[PDB]
């Protein structure tokens, strides 16, 4: 019926690729996607200094919900930010009580660490990333590029980003969308 | 002894995973970056509606130079506004009249044919540009990745992004840099 939406929460010190590729692919596959920007409505500084200009404040959209998939891009500052934020908490136990996906990448799934989000699940992370979301063994380690327990969706890095954001596409809009997303990117 | 430079071309209509992942790369390999607006200084809505602030308008970064590598992103609306400036024209007569490495992903390397850069190279392109690219049989094409004839470094997709921007790296900064920078992405 109605297409399907996406909270991408972008914060100071996200990594910029892991920003990009999901909205861009999400959008390739007819997915409304709204880049929140977590400080608000102004320009965001990634990781390797691009600058972001947010579709909306994380202040406005969350007001906006209910959305299919919340997605967290990694950065370890970017992450950083999200983990400390008391509305990213918020509208993750919001999005968990209602049985909705929830997507993160590299440092990103830390966060969900911070949030309390998705204990029990099998998660992978960036390798460095690994011992800070181990603390205290509440998910079970997943060396998979792109690892999906449930609602719980988490991949590694930067080249596991279009990997990533497919399996977002397949989980929502099915595995033919994501198969006619991708044959245009040239992945190998 | 000195770092090296990048000017990457910012268009309207640019694919942004193909502006974002060589510029994120090329700062991890230590390359001095500037994203140049074509426009001007003011923010530049991408093919799929990312809006990235430049670094400095195209105007001013042009007058700044030399760079070891000037880098047209792809996009099919952002490669046919690098192909109707006479600024673009001028920067990449007077890069390839120094010898110094262009790069060109996707749609962009349309902008070589249309400024009559690099005839008799070897070239690969999106498949969808490839017509676009070989009208008048002024290069010849090639159904590899990532292609490199000399001077002109050519590439396919918003898939084939990294490879594209570790050739450029392997370059400019040689192979072992290109390797170190490659272990933590996460590449397949």
């Amino acid at each position: 019926m109605a297409s399907k939406r996406a909270l991408v929460i972008l914060a100071k010190g996200a990594e910029e690729m892991e920003t990009v590729i999901p909205v861009d692919v999400m959008r390739r596959a007819g997915i409304k996607v709204t880049v929140a920007g977590l400080a608000g409505k102004d320009p965001v500084q990634c990781s390797r200094d691009v600058v972001i200009c947010p579709d909306a404040s994380l202040e406005d959209a969350k007001k906006e919900g209910p959305y299919d998939v919340v997605v967290l891009p990694g950065g370890n500052l970017g992450a950083q930010n999200l983990s400390e934020s008391a509305a990213v908490k918020e509208i993750l136990k919001e999005q968990e009580n209602r049985k909705g996906l929830i997507a993160a990448i590299c440092a990103g799934p830390t966060a969900l660490l911070a949030h309390e989000i998705g204990f029990g699940s099998k998660v992978t992370t960036h390798p460095l990333a690994k011992d800070k979301m181990m603390n205290g063994g509440h998910y079970t380690y997943s060396e998979n590029r792109v690892e999906k327990d449930g609602l719980i969706l988490t991949s590694r890095g930067p080249g596991t980003s279009f990997e990533f954001a497919l399996a977002i596409v397949e989980a929502l809009n099915g595995k033919e969308v994501a198969a006619q997303v991708k044959a245009p990117l040239v992945l190998k």
